[PDB]
């Protein structure tokens, strides 16, 4: 519920993925690996005490504070998927696009994790596959910025444009 | 321009490119050739297909699913304006990445790309700076890369620190 810290910060977000009620066990798995895979460094509330833990370890040990991270505006409802341009739809999209955050029900004992994932996630969206994955992209960037893409057969595609490599996919089941 | 090397490619002619402060030149080519251990392709349909015969094992870059800055590029300024508004005072001069570069009338076609794969990466003087920036910039809209003149980074995600994000040297 509280801050947990730790060098392996993805290990407890990629138990927590498993906790919150995800009905595709596919999409379970991609979204605990990639926040998992992501968080290899240590997760600080604030800024002070991301850069004291830098500082005594002269920069080797990699930080991330919750405060240097943007926080959604209150209409989360006026959020839409970016493949919508204003209010109407600009492309039509395959694999059924969704954001990450979407998926997952936070039950009312630990909901207050929900905040830290919702923040963590964030705009990713999650695709059928690497061909609705690698379409989304080249459209969303026509118009918008892209967020990572996850598709349900365990690939990343990087906000950077970057996919490919191993490091981009989670491992077997 | 088709090998894993890419990153190798775009730092040795980000030297050519002047940049006035050899700090701001060695920060720029460290963060572009430590990106790119991945192929660059102009076209999704060329990165899926090396990446397929690949089996996956490669990494790769299209140019085509990179967000292209519209018409009106010059007209956006640093994060810390927001809507017609200086919101804050920031330190150790926070400057564009690309704003650095000055491309020579021979290869003036480089520009773009470099403009494309820098993006909206500020180069600011220190990490005292560059700390404060992020903390301030993130209240009212989403952070770009930074980089500091003293060869660090913060990647856009928020994360800074490892030896991931700190250039070699000299």
């Amino acid at each position: 519920t509280l801050p947990n810290y730790t060098k392996r910060s993805g290990d407890i977000l990629g138990k927590i993925a498993h906790l919150a009620q995800i009905e595709d066990d596919r999409a379970a798995m991609v979204i605990s690996w990639h926040l998992a895979s992501d968080m290899d460094c240590v997760v600080t509330l604030t800024t002070d005490a991301a850069r004291a833990i830098y500082d005594e370890t002269q920069g080797r040990q990699q930080v991330l504070p919750l405060d240097s991270i943007y926080r959604k505006t209150l209409p989360d409802w006026k959020r839409p998927l970016p493949h919508f341009r204003n209010g109407k739809l600009h492309f039509k999209p395959f694999g059924n696009p969704v954001f990450a955050r979407d998926l997952l029900t936070f039950p009312d004992n630990i909901e207050h994790c929900e905040t830290v994932f919702g923040m963590l996630l964030g705009d990713t969206i999650i695709l059928d596959n690497l061909d609705a994955a690698n379409h989304y992209r080249k459209e969303v960037v026509k118009i918008t910025h892209c967020p990572t893409l996850l598709t349900r057969d365990g690939d990343r595609i990087r906000s950077n444009g970057k996919f490919g490599g191993l490091q981009n996919k989670a491992p077997p089941m």
